[PDB]
C-alpha cells in the first residue's frame, strides 16, 4: 500500500487520498503557538500549553477516528461538501493533501468547484493562519455560500473534556461582524475570571452572517458531517450563553468559470495586560486592540502569501547547518528534511502532545528533553541554551530531579510518576552537547535554581555535579547504581509489587527499601560520568575531576563483573537481589538497553569488530541472534505471558506490545552506533533503515502511520499486528535516530576541541558530501566509503593530509575541505 | 411542548419521540451496579464506582450529543435501522420510550417490524440485563439478521478517556461463541494485570457470528450511525489485539406475520478469586465459572420475565414506607412515586454520576450524603446504617472532615477541594436522623474510626463530638463559625483571591489567615447544635448536653445581632471582617442560604405570620421581594457582573447562571419549611410546585430535561436561557423536596418520642391521605386542610382527641388512625 510520496524539491510530503489507514498529521508553529492538523484538517491549537490553553476542541476515541477540525462548508445550489472529505465525507472529483514545514495544503473537489487551503502558524504571530483559494472550474457559473466551522476548547482540556457541571455555563461569546478588516468572533470564556486573554476568529470579508453555538449552528439529532445551518443555505447567526460555543462567518463568492476569489482566516492567542483588558469601566466588553491588528497584518492575500515564505525561508535557512548529497534519497530526506524536523516538533512537544496524547497528563519530561536536545542544539543553539536551563531548573538540590515540568508554567511535575534515579544524568547528556555545538562553557556559569526557588541559583555545574554525584550516592551492593521507580522506561519497577487495579503502574506507591539495581543506568553514568568529568576538567578542577573519573570504573568494572551475562547485560538485580534478564529465565533473558547503552559508552569493546572476545561483539551478536526484527529491535526477548509482580508494568502489556517485546524505536538507535562504535558499519545501517520510515513508504498499511515520522512502538514480532506502529510523532527517536546518522553513521559529529569525521555506513552509501555549518565556517565533507568492516577514514583537510578523526575548529566566514577515504 | 406524560397507575413516565430537547435517562440498579440508560439506549454501565470500574464507553460532549449506547443493529434485506433511532437516526413508522424504577422499555418500528427491549439490572445480579421481543407486524414475511452492538470502557474512566498510549495496546478480549446457553464474549482488559475480574455479554442463542473490535466492526471512515458491519449482512468476526473492542454476536429471526422471537442478553461485572482466576497452569484463559452460572440464570423468557416481577416488586414493596391520596396527582406522583425514587438514585450516585457528570472527578460527598441519607434513611434503614458509617469513617480525629471519599476504596478524597468547614456538622444532621427514623441509638455506640485507620475506632459519639466542637473551636471574632474554603457551596471562597487561570476554585490553594464567617453555618449549627445536645443528653451525658445547648446560645444570639440587616441576614463577613450581602452593595445584598436555613432552624421567629417584626418574615418577606422567581428563588440577587476577587469562583459564573443568580434548587427547599416553621403555608407550597417538575410536563422545552427529576441548576431569571435546567438527577434537591413534602408540607414527619402530624399546605390541597410505616405500625392520616395561615390540625388518635403535635409510638402490626383538623 501507499497514499502518497516524498517531493524533496518541495520538501513536503503529498497524499493522494483521504483514505489513509489512520489519520497524518503535521504540526504548524515552533514558538510558543503550535496547531495540530491532519490532512484532514481534523486536529486542534494551543498557546505554549495544550493541558491549559487548549485554543480549541478535539474529540479522541471519535467514531469515526477524527471527525471534527478545521473545516469549510461549501453550498452549491443546495449542495453541502467539504474538502477535508471529512466530516461530510462526500464524494470527490479529486483530493490531496501535502505535508510542509510549519504547514499543509488541503485540497477537494467536487461537481465543478475547486477549494484549497493553505494552513500554516507563522512566525511571530501567535495564530493559525489560513488562506483559501476557493476557485471554480467549470464552464457554467458556479453561484456558492461558504461556511468556516471551528470549535472553542474552553482553554482547559482537564476542566473542558471532563468537567461539565460548572463548565456548560460559562461559554459567553463576543461577535463584532463589522471588524476594521473583514468581520469575526472572539471566545472569551472565563475571561471575566482571571483570564487576561482570550482568541480570535476571523475572515478578511465583511461576512453576511455567523453563528456562535454549536448546537444552533448544527441542530440536534445530528452529527458534524450532518450540519444543519450549512444546509439551510444561510446561518442562523447563533450567540451563545453556556454550552458549546463556535465559530463562523457566512460568504458568499460568484465566479466565473476559472473565476477565483480569496479568503483569509485568522485564528489567534489574542492576549492583554490586565490594565488594557477592559474597553469599558463596566469591564464588560474586551479590549480588542491587541486583535484587530492581529487580524489587520493578515487582511490581504499579499500578506498571507508574503507570510508563506518568511517561514519557508525560516525552515529554508535552518537545514543549512547539516545536510547531505548522495544516492540514498531514501536517507537523504530523513536527514536533511523530514528527520531534522521530526526532531524540531520534540524539542517543542517534548511528550506532551500526539494524536496518542491527549496532552493533559503530560507537560515537558526532564528525561525526554535532555534527550531530545541532543537532536536539536544544532538547529538553534541560542533557543536550546534556555532549556538547559528551563530543564535543569527542575532539578532538587537533592540532586533528585522533577520527572518532568508543566510546559507553560515551567514548574516541576509529580503528577506522572517520581523518584526516576536515571533522570539526573541526563542533564549532562544533552547538556554537555550544547557545548559541543557552541563551545559555550557561558551555560556552566550561567546560575541555575532549584525547583524554581529563589535564592537558590547556583551555575549550572552545580547541577551537573549534583547529578553525576546523585547515582554515586545511591548505588546497590554491586556497586551498580539503584533503578528506584525505574531507569529509563518506566515499565521497570522492581519496588512495586501491586495486584490492585485503578493505580497506574507510575503514580502508584512505590515501597521503601532495596538492594535493587539496574544496569541500563550503570552504562548511561559511564558515558555521562565522563562527559562531567572533562567539563569540570577543563574548568580546572583537576582534583575533582578525577574523583568523578573514578567512580567512572569502579562503575565501568562494576558493569561487566556484575551486570555481565557471559554474552549480553544483566537487565538489573532486582529488588532481594537476584538477577533480571539472565540466560536464566524462561522469559527475557535479553534485554536491549543495556546492550545498545553500554556499547555506545564503550564498555566491553576490543580490538576490532573481527575479534569476537569482546563482550561488546557477544552483547551485540545476541540481540541480533535473539531481539532483532525486520521491522527493528524488540525491547527484549523473549516477552511475557504472565504478569511479573516485581517487575512492575512491564508484564502487563500483552506480548509484542511496547516495553513488552514491542519494537520500541528509541531503544533501537542506542545500539546502532554500537554497531558504528563497534565497527559493523553494515550492521548498523542495516538496522537504521531497518526502524526508518524513509523507507517506511513502501507497506503504509503495515504501519497505519505517517512514513515521514518516527513513531515510537512499531509492533513486535510477538504480536497479531506486528509492523503495526503507534504514537508516531512524538518518541524520541526522532531525536536520537537524527543523532546517529548526524554523527556516527555519516560520522560529522563536533566535540569542544574540533570536527570528528568518522563515517561507518557500510557499504551500501560509498558517497556523500556533508555540509555541516560550525562555528561559522562551512565544512564540506566528500567522502569515499568502500565498507571494510572496522575500516576508517583518513583525513585530507584542504588538500594536506593528516592525523586523528579530528579536524581544527576554523575561524568564521571560512570555508573548508574535508577528504577522507576509507 | 410535551414529549410524554405520567403513568402512575404502572409507576412509570412514557415517551412519545426520540426527539426529545436532551437526552433524558433513567438509573437502573440499586445496590451495587448500576447502569445509565438514556432513552436512546445511550448511556453506560458500571460496578460500584465509574471513575474505576466503568464497564463500558460513553462519550459525552459527543456530536450529536449522545451518539452512542447499547444498540441492535437490524438488516431487512438490506436494510439496517435502529429502533434506538439513534444511532442510524431513521425513519420510524413507531416510537416510544418508558422509564420506569430500576427499568426502561424501548420500543422502535421501521418498515413492518417491531423490536422492542426490556432494560434492567435486576437484584443481586451485578449485570444490566436485557430482554428483546422483536416482533413482525407484516401480512408479508420479514427475515432479519440482527446486530448486538456494545463499547467496552477498558475498565477505567480517567485512564481510558484520556490516556491512550499505554491504552490502546492493552485491549485483549476472548471470545466462546458456543457457550453452555448461547453465544458470548468476555472484556478482560488488564486482567493479566492486578485485575480478579471482568464483564460478560452475551446472548442466549447460538449466535451465527460476531466481532470484538469497533472500527472491524464499523470500518474507517465511519459514524456509528453508519456501522459497517450491519450492512454487510453478516459479521465480520473480528477478534480484538489492542484498540478498542466492542462485543456482537450475529443472530437472525424469522416470523410469520405476527410471528415473534425471544432474546436476552447478558451484560455483566462477572468476578473471581484470585486462586481460582485461571483455566490454566498457563494462565493465559479467563476461569468462566461464575460467568457461565451468571448468563445462566438468564437464559430464558421465563427467568428474564420472573426478574422482572422481582424487582417491580422490589419497588413495589418500597414505596409503602410512605405514600399519599389526594386531589393533587401532580403533587401525588412525586412524593409517591417519582420523588422518591429520584431520591434513591442518589443515595447511590451521590454526585458522582450524571450525564452532566462525567463520573470521574467525582466519588461520593460527605455533605452531598449526609444531606442524601435524610431523603433515604426511611427508604432502607439498614442499608442506611452503614453509610453513616461509612461516610462518618471520612473523619479526621481532627473533627475536619475529608471533603468527600473515594466510593469504590471507601476512602477519602482530597481530589476535589478541602477544608469546607460546613462538613464536620452535616454528620449530626443525616446521622440524628436515622434515629428518628427507628430509635437505633444502636448507631452511636458502633466503633467509627478516624480517616479508616485502624485502632482509632471510637463510638460514633465522637463523631458527633468532633464535629459540634469542630465549629466551636473555629470560629470569628463575631462568635460567628469561620467559613473557610467554603461554607456550604463552594463558590463562596473568601480566603483565595486568585487572578491566575488554570486552577479550579476547589484545588486551588486557600490562603493562612482570615477573620472570616459564614452565616450560613452559625445557621445551621443551630439547628444541629441541638441534633446532638439532645441525642447527648439522652446519653446522660447531661453536664454536656447543656454546653452543647449553651454553645447554640451564644450562636442563636449572635445570629442575629451580627448576622442582621434588619431585613434579611448577611450572607458573611469576609477576610478583613467586613461583610457580604449587605443592602450596602450594588450587586449581592440578598443571599437566599441563611435565609432559608436559618428559618428552618426557628432563628428570628415570632409569634405567628402576621406578626411582621419577626425577622423571620421580615428575612422571607425579602426573598419573597427579590429572589424569588415564577421558575424558583435564585441563590441571591443581584448576580455579579464584575469579578469579585475576594469572593472566589461565586463571579466567574455570568449573571443568571448557577452559584451566581441561578436558581439553585437546592437552597430552594431549605427555604419552604420556612414557609412552613413560620405558618405560611400557602407560599411554600406555591414554591415547591414552582421549582417543581411534577408540574415541569408543562413546558418540556424551557427545561429541556427530565420532567420527572429534582435538577440542580434552573436558569435564572438574569440569564438568556433562564427557565433552562441543568445537571437533572444528581441533586441534594432530590433528597431536600421529598423531605419537605414528607415532612413540613405534608407534616409527617417523625421524632425520638413519637409521630409528629403537622401540615401546613395552603389552602390548594383540601384533602389528604398519608400512609406512614413507623416502627412496623401502620399510620393512616386523613386530615382536612382549611388553610389559615398560622392554622394548624389538632389529632383525634383513633376516635379519641389528644393533645400535641405527637402521636405515641404504636406496637408492631398495629394500625393506628389519625384525624387532625386545621
Ligand atoms: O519507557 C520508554 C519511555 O517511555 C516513557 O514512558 C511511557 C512509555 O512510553 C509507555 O510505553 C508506558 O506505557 O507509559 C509510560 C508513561 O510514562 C517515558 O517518557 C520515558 O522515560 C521512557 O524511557
Ligand atoms: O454549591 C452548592 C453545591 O454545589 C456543589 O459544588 C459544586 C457546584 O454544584 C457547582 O455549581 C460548582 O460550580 O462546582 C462545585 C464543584 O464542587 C457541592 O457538591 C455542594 O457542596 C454545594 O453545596
Amino acid at each position: 500500500m501507499r497514499y502518497g510520496h516524498f517531493d524533496d524539491e518541495a520538501r513536503e510530503y503529498v497524499i493522494t487520498t483521504p483514505h489513509t489507514p489512520y489519520p497524518w498529521i503535521n504540526y504548524l508553529g515552533s514558538e510558543q503557538f503550535f496547531s495540530l492538523l491532519s490532512h484532514q484538517a481534523g486536529g486542534y491549537s494551543f498557546y505554549r500549553d495544550a493541558k491549559m490553553r487548549r485554543l480549541t476542541r478535539y474529540r479522541y476515541n471519535n467514531i469515526p477516528a477524527d471527525a471534527g477540525g478545521r473545516y469549510l462548508y461549501v453550498n452549491d445550489g443546495g449542495d453541502v461538501w467539504t474538502p477535508s472529505w471529512l466530516p461530510v465525507k462526500a464524494d470527490l472529483d479529486h483530493f490531496e493533501a501535502r505535508h510542509g514545514l510549519g504547514y499543509s495544503t488541503i485540497t477537494g473537489e467536487r461537481n465543478g468547484v475547486r477549494v484549497e487551503t493553505l494552513f500554516f502558524v507563522p512566525v511571530g504571530e501567535n495564530a493559525e493562519v489560513q488562506k483559501v483559494t476557493v476557485t471554480n472550474t467549470s464552464d457554467s457559473y458556479k453561484s456558492l455560500t461558504l461556511f468556516s466551522f471551528v470549535e472553542f476548547c474552553l482553554w482547559n482540556a482537564q476542566d473542558d473534556q471532563t468537567n461539565y457541571q460548572r463548565n456548560l455555563s460559562i461559554g459567553e461569546v463576543e461577535v463584532e461582524q463589522e471588524s476594521p478588516h473583514g468581520s469575526a468572533i472572539y471566545h472569551r470564556t472565563e475571561y471575566r475570571e482571571r483570564r487576561d486573554h482570550y482568541a480570535v476568529f476571523a475572515v478578511n470579508t465583511q461576512a453576511e452572517g455567523f453563528d456562535t453555538d454549536r448546537d444552533t449552528f448544527v441542530g440536534a439529532y445530528n452529527s458534524l458531517g450532518e450540519a444543519a445551518v450549512p444546509l439551510k443555505g444561510e446561518s442562523a447567526n447563533s450567540v451563545a450563553s453556556g454550552w458549546y460555543p463556535i465559530g463562523s462567518h457566512s460568504v458568499a463568492v460568484s465566479l466565473a468559470p476559472g473565476e477565483s476569489r480569496e479568503l483569509v482566516y485568522v485564528l489567534g492567542y489574542v492576549e492583554n495586560p490586565d490594565e488594557e483588558k477592559w474597553a469599558d469601566d463596566a469591564k464588560q466588553v474586551v479590549n480588542k486592540e491587541r486583535a484587530h491588528a492581529l487580524l489587520s497584518r493578515f487582511a490581504t492575500s499579499e500578506q498571507t502569501d508574503a507570510a508563506f515564505a518568511a517561514l519557508k525561508d525560516y525552515w529554508t535557512d535552518l537545514l543549512s547547518t547539516y545536510s547531505v548529497s548522495s544516492n540514498d534519497e531514501k536517507l537523504d530526506r530523513m536527514v536533511n528534511i523530514w528527520n531534522q524536523y521530526q526532531c524540531m516538533v520534540t524539542f517543542n512537544m517534548s511528550r506532551s502532545a500526539s494524536f496518542f496524547e491527549t496532552g493533559i497528563g503530560r507537560g515537558m519530561g526532564f528525561r525526554d528533553s535532555n534527550q531530545d536536545l541532543l537532536g536539536f542544539v544544532h538547529l538553534i543553539p541560542e533557543r536550546a541554551r534556555e532549556r538547559i536551563i528551563d530543564i535543569a531548573s527542575t532539578q532538587f538540590a537533592d540532586g533528585s530531579a522533577y520527572h518532568q515540568y508543566q510546559p507553560l508554567t515551567k514548574r516541576g511535575n509529580n503528577d506522572i510518576g517520581s523518584g526516576f534515579n536515571d533522570d539526573p544524568l541526563w542533564l549532562i547528556a544533552g547538556t554537555a552537547a550544547y557545548i559541543k555545538e557552541t563551545g559555550d562553557f557561558s551555560i556552566l556559569d550561567e546560575p541555575v535554581p532549584f525547583d524554581n526557588e529563589p535564592g537558590s541559583e547556583v551555575p549550572l555545574f552545580e547541577h551537573l555535579t549534583r547529578s553525576f554525584e546523585f547515582t554515586v550516592t545511591h548505588r546497590g551492593p554491586h556497586g551498580l547504581p539503584l533503578i528506584g521507580r525505574a531507569d529509563w522506561n518506566d515499565c521497570l519497577n522492581l519496588n512495586c509489587f501491586s495486584t490492585t487495579p485503578g493505580e497506574s503502574f507510575q503514580t502508584i506507591e512505590n515501597q521503601a527499601g532495596g538492594v535493587a539495581e539496574s544496569t541500563f543506568i550503570a552504562a548511561q553514568f559511564v558515558l555521562y560520568g565522563e562527559q562531567y568529568a572533562e567539563l569540570a576538567a577543563r574548568r580546572g578542577l583537576a582534583d575533582v575531576a578525577d574523583r568523578a573519573r573514578g567512580h567512572v570504573a569502579e562503575m565501568r568494572d562494576a558493569l561487566l563483573t556484575d551486570g555481565w551475562d557471559g554474552s549480553w547485560f544483566l537487565r538489573a538485580y532486582d529488588y532481594y537481589g537476584n538477577p533480571i534478564g539472565t540466560d536464566a529465565h524462561d522469559e527475557g533473558k535479553i534485554w536491549i538497553e543495556p546492550q545498545g547503552f553500554a556499547v555506545m559508552a564503550g564498555v566491553g569493546v576490543g580490538e576490532g569488530p573481527q575479534d569476537t572476545d569482546a563482550p561488546a561483539i557477544k552483547a551485540l551478536d545476541s540481540v541480533n541472534e535473539m531481539l532483532a526484527t525486520d521491522h527493528g529491535m524488540v525491547l527484549q526477548y523473549p516477552a511475557y505471558t504472565t504478569y511479573q509482580v516485581h517487575m512492575g508494568e512491564v508484564s502487563t502489556y500483552p506480548p509484542g506490545y511496547k516495553e513488552n517485546g514491542g519494537i520500541f524505536c528509541h531503544a533501537n538507535p542506542w545500539v546502532i552506533i554500537a554497531e558504528t562504535v563497534v565497527g559493523r558499519g553494515g550492521r548498523a545501517f542495516d538496522y537504521y533503515k531497518r526502524i526508518t520510515p524513509a523507507y517506511r513508504e513502501d507497506i503504509s498499511d503495515v504501519h497505519r502511520l505517517e512514513p515521514y515520522v518516527y513513531a515510537q512502538m512499531i509492533a513486535g514480532k510477538e504480536a497479531v499486528r506486528h509492523g503495526e506502529a503507534k504514537n508516531s510523532w512524538l518518541t524520541g527517536t526522532a531525536a536520537w535516530n537524527f543523532v546517529t546518522v548526524s554523527q556516527y553513521l555519516l560520522g560529522v559529529r563536533p566535540e569542544y576541541d574540533g570536527l570528528v569525521v568518522d563515517p561507518q555506513i557500510g557499504p551500501d552509501v560509498p558517497s556523500f558530501t556533508v555540509t555541516r555549518v560550525a562555528r561559522g565556517a562551512t565544512y564540506e565533507i566528500t567522502v569515499t566509503n568502500s565498507g571494510t568492516d572496522g575500516s576508517r577514514g583518513r583525513l585530507v583537510v584542504d588538500g594536506t593530509p593528516v592525523e586523528g578523526n579530528l579536524v581544527p575548529y576554523a575561524p568564521a566566514g571560512s570555508t573548508v575541505r574535508v577528504d577522507v577515504t576509507l
